[PDB]
């Protein structure tokens, strides 16, 4: 089923109003964390101990806490070619923009 | 409204069966994070690029990708007493286990 992980997601940088700014790549894939975090959490969605106990609360009580979130837990850069005060740009390394990792948290 | 913030969250240890093994304390105080990250994202949320741009895709297409996730940024350790393999262990700051900070992600 939908348990939690890493799922497609292409961002064209005309949807954000980044064009105007931005002008290589066109778009990139950033991709998403879905799905759910269900009990037992598996090793490679790296809980931490307050997201077993918050699971754990809630398995036995929907009204009390609530489920773990899938979400990134490791970031990687890409690469922008863009205008700095209209002269074109180069920035290698541009971190925080795509998911390689998700976790329950 | 509901924006992403901590919480009050008690846990006793019996209601999730962890009274097996933990001897002391009987609960404590784990707090939880709970609400939505709406943009813009504050800046007390510290969110990442991709939260920020996940976002804001979000934001004008509610049928692409999601809203960032409200999650704790930063845990606490706690002391417990407890049996390992069948011996009475303490440890003073067992990692992992409080919140101290919410943000989105
Ligand atoms: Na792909
Ligand atoms: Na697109």
């Amino acid at each position: 089923g939908n348990y939690c992980k890493r799922t497609p997601l292409y961002i064209d940088f005309k949807e954000i109003g980044w064009d105007s700014w931005i002008i290589a790549p066109p778009g990139y894939e950033a991709y998403e964390c879905r799905g759910v975090c269900f009990f037992p959490l598996a090793e490679h969605l790296t809980p931490t101990k307050h997201a077993i106990i918050q699971t754990l609360v809630h398995l036995k009580n929907s009204q009390k806490a609530s489920k773990a979130c899938c979400v990134p837990t490791k970031l990687e850069p890409i690469s922008i070619l863009y205008l700095d005060k209209g002269v074109v740009t180069l920035k290698y390394k541009y971190e925080g923009m795509a998911v390689s990792e998700c976790g329950c948290r």
